């Protein structure tokens, strides 16, 4: 049955789930199975869970759960009801230090005595339905029964060991399991009905929304739901848009764990995490780990999170109602999520316990994170930061049991990543890892997507930095000095005990200073003794002596003195003659400073110079001559003469020169600016200005490098730059010049080429006609609402009152023009329409929209075209141009404000567009209406084949409109309206977009999303200026009055009123650049609809290129017009001798009077019967010629045909000879 069972996790009807853990493993499917249904007693080791499915009435049931290894110390387990009252019987259960019941029995055979130690021996009601299942789970100390709710108990335990009696019920009374299982819920129906529970393989894990299978490289898998999975900040949260950041979403191991587990584990910032991973395991330690649980009661129990530090020191997390854990207990006595629990970090070492707060807690927590360098998030918040964390060990208490393992709560192992992130309502719901390269260019920008084009890319550098250390300077001359002292001493007098005279100084004065870095003290004596010789000892009272300070003594002050000198150390000199008077001479003192100006050397260096080193063709980072930088030096075999340093005109330094050995050294950049020819979502090719990168082909192009895939020429270019172009499959090439179609040059005699043939093809062109209007509300954009910026702004006197009259004048110039434009007449709309319009072989179904009753308001509306609906739908990012926000809700304030009313309370407003796409198809279908109406009137429809019959004959006058003549013209424009509408469909499918380039579907649809792009990457331009810190202390005008004086302040805020000012006269001289661009585009439009589509153009080349255009129809675009002209191609040449003209019996000159006509002969009569033709040069329309197409010229010309009175009537049937029918 399982019904009742299934029914506990109470899940919601219409959700189908995914159940996980040490389930009933069936009856049939599988191994499982091994109901035993009979009092075998079969003993198992090794077990985790056992189950007991049918209960006939109130058979018995006995089991008994213990240590394999039989510890008496350890608790053992035993359920006894061997009785069939149902209700009344209470089943005997006994958790206990417990004989240890080898077989069966009440107390049976077993170690133990019966109540020397329990936790529970009470009994316990055994009394459900024929169809409940009970069952009890073990399984890392924490126990899970199923009797009628999921109860759970943390225990200690180790419980492989069972033992069991079972009677008989149906077949499939008790059985156990092994190992952990997994089920499929189709739940449609509540309480035990509509459950349809199956067993499951492994693919039912990856079924859950709340868990993936990682990825070999460890990247998310994409179509993640990303539930709850918060992006991390310290301060704010984004509401929406896109975001680079290093967050730690480079997943190792996923753990999904089913919701009625606890769990105890232990995780190391410096191991691989244990656990079954549910994707590809990588053997990574982890930075970074992030639980993702439903509900908060999982934490509420204190000690569940415990940080361990790299000190030691632990952190246990614990919750109250309560904020002073010094002044009050934390004992829960309150739950059921009842008001909002304080929850703190006490901290635990034998010195002094603190609690550090967290925060107080959220009503839902959803996700924790904790991460090494110290730091915890809850809810993807910044609450508190500690430490360098080494380990943590989590201790889970299941779930609420009131909505349980409808999926699974899941912890994941992470390490921090770049990565882009797009959000909305603070919810993430994708992201992209930037270290592809190709990823690596999305994440410089800012978009998921990116349109073919060439982009700037960084050459990649050395991936290990250890960069060395260069430095060049030459010093100066290492300067040396002698510090001399010289004593004089006249000793001796008579029998040499008498003294005459004593004197020292030390350069010939009483006092020297040593200057130089290296000083050399050399000491001299005069002593004359009038009896003989005088021994001479020095004395010191100083750190240092004479003899010592020579060494490499050092000080930053050094003076000598024979005299009182300010701090200074004496050191005496003492003379004894040869028969000992013993006195001293003159006392010496040094004043001493320590310090590394000066030093003491025992020998001169002078010469010795220079100090410098660096590292040759290594990136490294150099400071030569006082420039500092990173670059490349590379000795160079210039031969400059003049300078040590050479730098360019701009200032930046080039060479530089070693004088000791008069080399020369080049500073290169280390990385070199390249493009990436980023087409079809791929990086195809490399410019570069590098000999070799990660290609397989290298072509060395004229003024670059270009490494790609494919080394084969590129004979369609898909995307064309400066003077090359490179295919979709990464080949590179010039662009071959496409050969213009042939136009025949007008003459009077030789041969001539009449085009014949004739294929009507189609040319397509876009022309924007008008901008959105935007105001910009000056004042709140720059002082926000402040009145004291307001005031300051004041004096910036016009600069505001210009950019918004000039803002305001260009918006009603469009404005008045484009309506003035637009001239829509009803009687062709009642011909614009498929059921009135009669295309006899022209398709005009893709071209016209079909009209129905709109329920909307009851007024008729006429729906746009097909080729409307392929142009507008596939392009606009919004879909509809309806989608443009009303501020009427703006000001509303009840809900967060979205990207409109964000740029909207920076006074920005969009206006909607002059012109609707309603009123825009309206006058297209004017157009194509009007250019068959025939009449004042609607009854005057002309069918399209005589519009074009018309038309034709208007350039070149029919001479036999045959049926099959007309058919070829149409079924060529049906062929190729046909292939128009394939190519806009989609892209370089069902309509091969090889022929690619001006004048074509692509670059009209390139256009036309450009210029949808446009004016928003200009309004988020404008609109990101606001974030800027014009060099100021801060972007907030309220805060820099708040923490600055009103005189500074206003400084202060001037910085910033300048740089938005900047700004906003920057996007108003933009704005106007792009209003002047297309006021010449509708001006162009103008002249093009009435010179083109009203009319045929006798201009050549006007409309739609080269050729002989017939007539061309307008559709309505994004924002303007698409042309659709449509010109005849000739496809063969007739060659014909033009005949200047006829001299008659060389008295009468006669000549064609249309400078348009031309007279010939061709055919097989061109010489056998010399029969004559005029003709159109236009188109190949032979006809008989005509005396009103014949003027007399006075004179004839050698070039002119002979010919006779007589034979004249045969060229000229029309002639009248009147001299020989007046003379018969
Ligand atoms: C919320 O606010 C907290 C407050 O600190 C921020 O916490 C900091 O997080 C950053 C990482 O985002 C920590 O920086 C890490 O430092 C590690 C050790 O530092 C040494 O190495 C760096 C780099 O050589 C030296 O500059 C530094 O002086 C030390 O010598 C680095 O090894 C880490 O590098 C990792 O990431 C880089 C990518 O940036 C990889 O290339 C590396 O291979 C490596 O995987 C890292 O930079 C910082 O220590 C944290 N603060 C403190 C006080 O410890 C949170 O980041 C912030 N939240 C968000 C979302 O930003
Ligand atoms: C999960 O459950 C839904 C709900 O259907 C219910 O559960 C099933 C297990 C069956 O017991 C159903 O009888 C029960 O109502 C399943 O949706 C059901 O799918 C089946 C086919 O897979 C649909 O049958 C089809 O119905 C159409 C229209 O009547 C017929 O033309 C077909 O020939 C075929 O009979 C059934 O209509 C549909 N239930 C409803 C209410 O529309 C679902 O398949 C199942 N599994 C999953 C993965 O969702
Ligand atoms: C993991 O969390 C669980 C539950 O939060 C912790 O189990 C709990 O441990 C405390 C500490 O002894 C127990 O308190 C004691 O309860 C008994 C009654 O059973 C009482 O007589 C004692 O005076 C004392 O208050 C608590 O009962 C126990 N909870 C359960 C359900 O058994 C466990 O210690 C935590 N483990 C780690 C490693 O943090
Ligand atoms: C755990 O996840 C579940 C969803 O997977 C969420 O709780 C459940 O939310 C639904 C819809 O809000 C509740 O449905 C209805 O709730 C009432 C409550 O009395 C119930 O009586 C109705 O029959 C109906 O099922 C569902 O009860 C609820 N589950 C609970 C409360 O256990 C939520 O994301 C998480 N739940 C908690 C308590 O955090
Ligand atoms: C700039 O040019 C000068 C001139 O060549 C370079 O000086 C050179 O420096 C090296 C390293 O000190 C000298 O090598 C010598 O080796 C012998 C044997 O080990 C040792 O006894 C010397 O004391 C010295 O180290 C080399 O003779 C010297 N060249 C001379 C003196 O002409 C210098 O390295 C260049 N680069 C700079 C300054 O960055
Ligand atoms: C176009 O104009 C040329 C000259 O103005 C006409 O000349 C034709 O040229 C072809 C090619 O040489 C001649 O065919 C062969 O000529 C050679 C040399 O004269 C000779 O062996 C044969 O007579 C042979 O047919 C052709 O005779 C010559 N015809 C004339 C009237 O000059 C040419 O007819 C004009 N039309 C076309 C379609 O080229
Ligand atoms: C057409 O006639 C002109 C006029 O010349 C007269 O008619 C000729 C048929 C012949 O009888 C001439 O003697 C007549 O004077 C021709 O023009 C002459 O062409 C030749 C050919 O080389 C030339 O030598 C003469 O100078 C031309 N006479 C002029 C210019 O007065 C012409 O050749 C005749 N044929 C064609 C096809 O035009
Ligand atoms: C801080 O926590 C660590 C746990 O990581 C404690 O180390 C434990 O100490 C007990 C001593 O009774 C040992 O039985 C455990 O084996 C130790 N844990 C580990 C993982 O080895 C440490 O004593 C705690 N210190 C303080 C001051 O609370
Ligand atoms: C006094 O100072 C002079 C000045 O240098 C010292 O003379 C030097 O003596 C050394 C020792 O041989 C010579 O190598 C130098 O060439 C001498 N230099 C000069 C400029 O003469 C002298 O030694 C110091 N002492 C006395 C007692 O004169
Ligand atoms: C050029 O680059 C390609 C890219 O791997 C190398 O092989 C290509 O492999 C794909 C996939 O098997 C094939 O479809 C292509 O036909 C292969 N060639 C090309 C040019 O793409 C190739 O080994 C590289 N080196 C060369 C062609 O010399
Ligand atoms: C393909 O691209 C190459 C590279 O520019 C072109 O180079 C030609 O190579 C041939 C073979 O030696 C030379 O004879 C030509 O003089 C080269 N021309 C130029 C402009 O470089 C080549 O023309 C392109 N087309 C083909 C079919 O190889
Ligand atoms: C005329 O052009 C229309 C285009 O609207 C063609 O009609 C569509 O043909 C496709 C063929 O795959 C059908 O799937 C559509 O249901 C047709 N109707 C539409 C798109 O409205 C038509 O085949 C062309 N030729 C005619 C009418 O002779
Ligand atoms: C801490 O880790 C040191 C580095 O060894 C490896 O570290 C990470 C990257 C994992 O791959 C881990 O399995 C390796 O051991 C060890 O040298 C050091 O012994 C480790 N310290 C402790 C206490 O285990
Ligand atoms: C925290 O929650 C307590 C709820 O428990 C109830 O009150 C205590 C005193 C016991 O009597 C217990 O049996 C009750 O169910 C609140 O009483 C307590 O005031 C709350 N703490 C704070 C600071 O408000
Ligand atoms: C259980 O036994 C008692 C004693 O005879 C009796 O009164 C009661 O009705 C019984 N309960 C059931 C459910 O049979
Ligand atoms: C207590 O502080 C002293 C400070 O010298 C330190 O040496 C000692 O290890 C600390 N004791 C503990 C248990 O952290
Ligand atoms: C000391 O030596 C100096 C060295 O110049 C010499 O001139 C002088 O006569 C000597 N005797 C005395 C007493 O100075
Ligand atoms: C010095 O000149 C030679 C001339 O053959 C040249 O090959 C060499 O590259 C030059 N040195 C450097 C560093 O370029
Ligand atoms: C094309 O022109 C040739 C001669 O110029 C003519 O014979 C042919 O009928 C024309 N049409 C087609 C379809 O070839
Ligand atoms: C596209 O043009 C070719 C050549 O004119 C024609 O054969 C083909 O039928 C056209 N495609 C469609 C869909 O009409």
């Amino acid at each position: 049955n399982f019904r009742r069972f299934f029914s506990k996790f109470n899940v919601q009807a219409p959700a189908v789930v995914v159940l996980g853990g040490y389930l009933p493993i069936g009856e049939n499917q599988g191994v499982n199975s091994t109901w035993y249904c009979a009092g075998q007693h079969p003993t198992a080791s090794g077990v985790h869970g056992i189950f007991v499915s049918h209960i006939r009435g109130g058979h018995g049931f006995e089991i008994g759960i213990s240590q394999e290894p039989f510890d008496p110390s350890g608790y053992q387990l035993y359920l006894h009801k061997a009785t069939n009252g149902n209700t009344n019987a209470t089943a005997r259960l006994r958790i206990c230090q417990f004989p240890s019941i080898k077989t069966l029995g009440p107390t049976a055979n077993n170690d133990v005595t019966i109540g020397r130690n329990c936790l529970f021996n009470k009994a316990i009601p055994a009394h459900m339905s024929e169809h409940s299942v009970v069952g009890i789970t073990w399984d890392n100390d924490r126990v899970t029964v199923f009797s009628d709710k999921i109860y759970y108990f943390y225990f200690k335990n180790d419980w492989s060991r069972v033992a069991t009696k079972c009677y008989n019920s149906g077949g499939c009374a008790m059985q156990y399991v092994y190992e952990p299982t997994y089920y499929m819920l189709n739940v449609t129906s509540a309480g035990e009905d509509g459950i349809s529970y199956q067993p499951c393989t492994a693919n039912c894990i990856g079924y859950a929304a709340n868990v993936f299978a990682t990825e070999p490289n460890g990247h998310i898998p994409e179509g993640f739901s990303f539930n709850n999975w918060f992006l991390l900040s310290n301060d704010s949260t984004l509401v929406h848009g896109k975001v680079v950041s290093n967050q730690p979403l480079l997943v190792n191991c996923l753990l999904a764990i089913p919701k009625i587990y606890g769990l105890g584990q232990f995780f190391s910032f410096n191991q691989t995490i244990d656990g079954v991973c549910n994707g590809a395991a990588v053997q990574r330690a982890p930075e970074a780990l992030r639980f993702n649980i439903n509900d908060t009661s999982v934490i509420l129990a204190e000690g569940s999170i415990v940080l361990h530090t790299a000190l030691g020191t632990n952190f246990s997390f614990v919750c109250s109602n309560s904020s002073n854990p010094h002044l009050a207990t934390f004992a829960i006595p309150l739950g059921a999520t009842q008001v909002p629990y304080y929850c703190f970090f006490k901290v635990d070492t034998y010195n002094s316990t603190v609690y550090k707060f967290l925060a107080v807690l959220p009503p839902t927590v959803r996700e924790i994170v904790i991460t090494k360098y110290g730091d915890v998030y809850v809810n993807g918040f910044g609450y508190l930061h500690l430490g360098l964390l080494d380990a943590v060990t989590i201790n889970f208490t299941g779930h609420g049991t009131d909505d349980d393992v409808s999926g699974f709560w899941t912890i994941a192992s992470t390490n921090f990543v770049d990565a882009l992130i797009e959000v909305q309502g603070t919810a993430i719901q994708r992201i992209l890892y930037c270290d592809d390269p190709v990823s690596q260019l999305k994440c410089s920008q800012v978009a998921f997507d990116l349109d073919d084009g060439f982009y700037p890319f960084s050459s990649r550098n050395l991936l290990s930095h250890e960069q060395p250390i260069s430095f060049v300077t030459l010093p100066s001359f290492n300067a040396h000095s002698f510090v001399n002292i010289t004593v004089s001493a006249s000793f001796g007098g008579h029998s040499g005990a008498n003294l005459i005279a004593s004197d020292t100084t030390i350069n010939g004065f009483s006092s020297f200073c040593v200057d130089t870095r290296q000083f050399t003290i050399s000491l001299s004596y005069n002593v004359t003794n009038s009896y003989g010789y005088v021994s001479n000892s020095q004395d010191s009272n100083c750190p240092f002596t004479l003899q010592s300070v020579n060494d490499y003594l050092s000080f930053s002050k050094f003076c000598v003195s024979t005299s009182l000198l300010a701090s200074a150390c004496t050191i005496d000199l003492f003379g004894y003659p040869e028969f000992g008077s013993g006195v001293k001479f003159t006392s010496l003192y040094f004043q001493f400073t320590k310090g590394e100006l000066i030093t003491g050397t025992p020998k001169p260096l002078e010469g010795v110079t220079d100090v410098s080193f660096m590292t040759l063709d290594v990136c490294t980072k150099y400071t030569i001559y006082g420039f500092k930088g990173e670059g490349i030096i590379t000795l160079t075999n210039s031969s400059f003469l003049a300078g040590v340093y050479y730098t360019s005109d701009s200032g930046q330094l080039l060479a530089f020169k070693n004088v000791t050995s008069g080399a020369v050294y080049s500073v290169t950049p280390c990385s070199f600016s390249e493009q990436a020819a980023y087409v079809d979502d791929d990086i195809v090719g490399v410019i570069s200005s590098l000999s070799s990168s990660t290609f397989n082909s290298t072509r060395e192009l004229p003024g670059f490098f270009y490494h790609s895939n494919d080394g084969s020429n590129c004979t369609e270019p898909v995307l064309v730059y400066s003077n090359i172009g490179v295919c979709k499959s990464g080949s590179i090439g010039y662009v071959p010049s496409q050969s213009g179609q042939v136009k025949i040059a007008p003459t009077v005699t030789g041969n001539i080429s009449i085009p014949t043939n004739f294929s009507m093809s189609i040319r397509t062109e876009y022309l924007q006609l008008y901008n959105t209007p935007v105001s910009v509300d000056c004042a709140t954009y720059v002082c926000n609402g402040n009145s004291r910026c307001k005031q300051l702004l004041t004096q910036y006197t016009a600069a505001c009152k210009t950019i918004e009259s000039a803002l305001q004048l260009s918006a009603r110039l469009e404005s008045v023009e484009v309506n003035s434009m637009l001239t829509i007449s009803e009687e062709a709309l009642q011909l614009a329409t498929i059921s009135s319009f009669n295309g006899d072989g022209y398709n005009f179904t893709n071209v016209l929209g079909v009209s129905v009753y709109d329920p909307a308001r009851g007024r008729v509306v006429q729906k746009r075209s097909f080729i409307e609906d392929l142009l507008f739908n596939k392009v606009v990012t919004n879909g509809l141009g309806t989608v443009d926000e009303d501020y009427k809700r703006c000001s509303n304030g009840r809900s967060v404000a979205d990207l409109v009313c964000a740029q909207y309370y920076s006074g920005v407003m969009v206006l909607p567009g002059v012109v609707d796409a309603e009123k825009l198809h309206m006058y297209s279908a004017s157009l194509i209406g009007g250019m068959v109406l025939g009449g004042f009137t609607a009854a005057a429809a002309l069918p399209f084949s005589y519009a074009v019959q018309a038309r034709l004959n208007y350039l070149a006058l029919q001479t036999d409109v045959l049926q099959r003549n007309q058919q070829l013209l149409a079924e060529s424009f049906n062929s190729a309206i046909g292939n128009i509408t394939s190519a806009f469909e989609s892209v370089k499918e069902a309509s091969s977009q090889t022929s690619r380039g001006l004048n074509t579907v692509a670059h009209a649809l390139t256009k036309v999303q450009e210029v949808v792009n446009s004016q928003g990457a200009a309004l988020t331009q404008l609109t990101v200026q606001l974030q800027h810190n014009f060099q100021a202390i801060s972007s907030s005008i309220d805060d820099i009055y708040s923490r600055l004086d009103p005189p500074s302040a206003d400084v202060q805020v001037d910085r910033l009123i300048t740089g938005r000012l900047s700004a906003l006269n920057a996007f108003v001289a933009q704005t106007l650049t792009k209003y002047t661009e297309v006021q010449a585009s509708r001006k162009l439009a103008q002249q093009k609809v009435n010179e083109c589509v009203k009319s045929q153009s006798q201009r050549y080349g006007f409309c739609g290129g080269d050729g002989e255009h017939i007539f061309s129809l307008v559709q309505a675009a994004p924002q303007g017009l698409l042309f659709l002209h449509t010109v005849l191609v000739p496809s063969d040449f007739v060659d014909v001798i033009a005949i200047a003209g006829l001299c008659v019996n060389d008295e009468i000159a006669l000549t064609l009077r249309e400078p348009g006509l031309v007279l010939f002969t061709h055919e097989l009569q061109n010489h056998t019967a010399t029969e004559y033709f005029v003709s159109s040069r236009r188109m190949f329309e032979p006809r008989k010629p005509t005396v009103s197409d014949f003027v007399q010229i006075e004179s004839c010309v050698v070039t002119y045909v002979n010919l006779t009175r007589d034979q004249l009537p045969d060229v000229i049937p029309d002639y009248i000879d009147v001299n020989k029918t007046r003379d018969e």
